[PDB]
């Protein structure tokens, strides 16, 4: 009776509209501190630096292209000696930095391997911290570590330095991610469960065009990423006026705490005359009523479901987090492309939201995975000598793909019984992480083969769209109260 009890003190009042609006502001910057990796790592064009003995000094070929690799040894040499980068349009970068050209080039994609490393620990070990130390502590202390592991990366010496650093910026955001969702959705009432649900969705679509101005603003990486970590250090001074959760306070065992903070929160959205009504019997009386992770293996029921939804979460997000990724080569600069990515989530969203509950949510799950995956595969054949298909298909396929995430969410969330349905969501959510820590590792065979990794990309979700025809279809019907009656 816990809803009742929310309608009485007021429901959605003030105290709703400050802290989930003041919760949800920093998430702007997940956008930014995900795919960094496109502004702050940059390859320029380069050439081998000739020797201080002095036009004619290197084997260009390929159209004249100046060759990275020799330097005609005498008037074939490894240069072992530096290279001269160029500073028209790209600064600084790290390639710039400790010269990961040309015999490195796989680094880039290990440091990104280790960032998207950072993320499972994360997930996982402050995920089972939040519902032992409460959720205020938690996200506190996640606010303080963003900052303090985030700052101190602008100033690293070395290439390690940088990569535990970013580890550990991944590690905090990770569960700033799901701390944030998880005491969003607990102050709000029942009936307006799914409103907030997409409310996260385009607050994160929108961190986009934040990046694409920042980095346009300032071109330098390290102060770019200076200003992309300091901010948090504002979010974190202000954190300590958020209240704990009443739900988790009644579920621990202590209800005074609970009958506290339902008083405090009267006060401030001002029916304090309920609040005195409120007492500790009627809590009593009113909230009387107030599973294992094994349980999936050895049943079968439920084993089959979790097998395909667990492949659908890994294919969706490998395609993704390959995609957003190597925005170089299109012909148009990674800054206006990075505005055009950003700006056909909104319609994918928008025009998937329909599709799911009009076509049906397998139909619209087996058509956006296909029409995607085949689209990814197009661009593979079609030479670089193009400039428009190679661009329209590359934001089809990312639009396909926001919409995917946003059909398998609810797909899944309205699929599973009630009762494991929590732990579903988290486990289906942990094989979405690990396609995007393998997607960075298949881009190295880059250099076998010079489209292998695109034709890897579209491969996988043309392979799973065929594989949704095991399931049940499951719109308009009754959520199923449990496995004994899970039949159809
Ligand atoms: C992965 O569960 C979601 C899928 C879709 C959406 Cl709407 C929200 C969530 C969500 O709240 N999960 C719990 C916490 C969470 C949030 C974001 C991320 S994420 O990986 O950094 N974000 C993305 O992958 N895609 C975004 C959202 C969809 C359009 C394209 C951009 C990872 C975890």
């Amino acid at each position: 009776a816990f809803n009742d009890l929310l309608q009485q003190v007021g429901g959605v009042g003030r105290f709703q509209q400050i802290q989930v609006t003041l919760v949800v502001l920093p998430l702007l910057l997940m956008a930014s501190h995900n795919t960094l990796q496109n502004f702050t790592a940059a390859i320029p064009t380069h050439h081998c630096r000739p020797p201080a003995d002095a036009e004619v000094w290197l084997p260009r070929d390929r159209q004249g292209q100046p060759e990275s690799c020799l330097r005609f040894t005498s008037p074939t040499e490894p240069c072992t000696d530096g290279w001269i980068y160029d500073n028209s349009t790209f600064p600084s970068t790290i390639v710039t930095e400790w010269d990961l050209v040309c015999s490195h080039r796989a680094l880039r994609q290990l440091a990104q391997s280790l960032y998207m490393v950072g993320v499972l620990l994360g997930a996982m070990v402050f995920g089972y911290l939040a519902d032992r130390l409460g959720r205020r502590k938690v996200l506190i202390l996640n606010y303080l570590q963003t900052a303090v592991s985030g700052t101190c990366a602008a100033f690293a010496p070395n290439f390690p330095i940088y990569c535990a650093f970013r580890l550990l910026s991944g590690m905090a955001l990770a569960g700033i991610s799901l701390n944030c969702m998880t005491l969003n959705v607990e102050w709000m009432p029942i009936h307006t469960r799914a409103c907030v649900g997409t409310l996260i969705g385009y607050v994160y679509s929108l961190g986009q065009f934040l990046l694409a101005g920042v980095a346009y603003a300032v071109p330098h990486w390290r102060h770019l990423q200076l200003l992309v970590s300091a901010p948090f250090f504002a979010f974190f001074i202000y954190s300590w006026f958020f209240i704990e959760s009443a739900r988790w306070h009644s579920s621990s065992g202590r209800l005074d705490l609970t009958l506290r903070a339902l008083q405090r929160v009267a006060r401030i959205n001002g029916k304090r005359e309920e609040g005195a009504k409120l007492s500790m019997e009627v809590l009593r009386a009113s909230l009387q009523k107030e599973a294992s992770a094994m349980e999936l293996l050895r049943c079968p029921t439920l084993r089959h479901l979790f097998l395909c939804l667990s492949m659908l979460w890994f294919a969706t997000s490998f395609a993704y987090y390959g995609l957003v990724m190597d925005l170089q080569g299109f012909g148009v600069s990674i800054y206006l492309i990075q505005v055009i990515f950003g700006a056909v989530d909104l319609p994918a969203k928008l025009v998937g939201f329909l599709v799911i509950n009009s076509l049906g949510r397998r139909p619209a799950q087996m058509a956006a995975l296909l029409l995607a995956g085949i689209c990814i595969l197009l661009n593979g054949v079609i030479p670089q000598d193009q400039s428009i298909v190679r661009t329209s298909l590359a934001v089809l396929g990312k639009g396909c793909l926001a919409a995917s995430f946003n059909c398998i969410f609810l797909y899944t969330g309205e699929l599973y019984p009630t009762m494991i349905r929590q732990t579903g969501m988290g486990m289906g959510s942990t094989m979405a992480r690990v396609g995007s820590i393998v997607s960075p590792l298949v881009s190295m065979t880059a250099e076998l083969y010079p489209s292998m990794p695109l034709f890897i990309y579209g491969a996988v979700p043309v392979a799973a769209s065929a594989v949704t025809v095991l399931l049940p279809e499951t719109l308009g019907q009754p959520l199923p109260d449990t496995v004994q009656d899970l039949e159809s």
